């Protein structure tokens, strides 16, 4: 660790903090992870940061996935260490310009939409999609980053249970206790989309019981500006039950809101914009 400077903090993911790291013999810059192996004990999550090393090393293979490039270890913290992406997250964006336009909306929605399906097909759950956590590389396409929270082993029938996500993204089906799948995913990119174009959140509450209640039985509001084929979008996402929501039913890609998209090309980047932690490192 003392072959990195640490020039900033960035943040805090999932579990531990997130740093600007400059490697000193090259100047290369990353993004390291660091987690302190004592509150992972205590806070039991051992297999938790094991996943995220597992879906980072897959996440290899797909260019909407923020990549890992090596794992390490002190005696008393975990890094991981990642590709350092200088566009910052779309949170931030969305607060500083309030809303992104269609035509910017739909062309991240697509790329998150790639990133999502590639990680079910390999039998994940992400359940953690939310603004924070979509990053801007420099050339201006996004990575889903963060994978603290997925579910993996998630084939075919497979359902999970786990309350969890944060609150706003947070899909009808768990708060009324159903087991789940990627269905989940689905509900929170509606949120997200949501979101990027309209520069609010669709569910709210004073506090998370009334935000709980607002997921479960309101309608979010469309204003009149927003185009159709982004409000029908948006409507077939928000269907409570999961086996009729879009994404889950269906072929989202093939929605009217994407119509100009050739997707294989946008996946191609042709389309501008005591010993519990052994064998750790890699």
């Amino acid at each position: 660790i003392e072959d990195f400077i640490l020039h900033k903090m960035l943040g805090k993911g999932s579990f531990g903090k997130v740093f600007l790291a400059e490697f000193k013999k090259t100047n290369q810059f990353f993004a390291i992870k660091a987690l302190k192996k004592d509150v992972v004990l205590m806070d039991d999550d051992v297999e938790c940061t094991m996943v995220e090393k597992r879906v980072l090393s897959l996440a290899w293979e797909h260019p909407f996935l923020t990549h890992m490039f090596c794992t390490f270890q002190t005696k008393e913290n975990l890094f991981f260490v990642m590709e350092y992406l200088n566009g910052g997250d779309l949170m931030y964006h969305i607060q500083s310009c309030h809303k992104f336009d269609l035509s910017r909306a739909t062309f991240y929605a697509a790329e998150i939409i790639l990133g999502l399906q590639f990680l079910h097909s390999k039998g994940i759950v992400y359940r953690d999609l939310k603004l924070d956590n979509i990053l801007l590389d420099k050339d201006g396409h996004i990575k889903i980053a963060d994978f603290g929270m997925c579910k993996e082993n998630m084939l075919g029938d497979a359902k999970t249970n786990t309350f969890c996500g944060t609150p706003d993204y947070i899909a009808p089906e768990i708060l009324l206790g159903q087991k789940y799948n990627h269905s989940v995913d689905w509900w929170s990119f509606g949120v997200l989309l949501y979101e990027m174009l309209i520069g609010q959140s669709p569910f709210h509450g004073q506090d998370e019981e009334e935000l709980f209640h607002s997921i479960r039985m309101d309608n979010p509001f469309y204003p009149r500006w927003l185009e159709k084929e982004a409000k029908d979008l948006l409507v077939k996402l928000f269907v409570r039950e999961p086996e009729k929501r879009l994404g889950v039913r269906g072929d989202i890609r093939q929605h009217p809101l994407f119509r100009e998209i050739n997707w294989e090309e946008l996946e191609r980047k042709e389309i501008d914009p005591q010993n519990m932690f052994r064998n750790f490192s890699f």
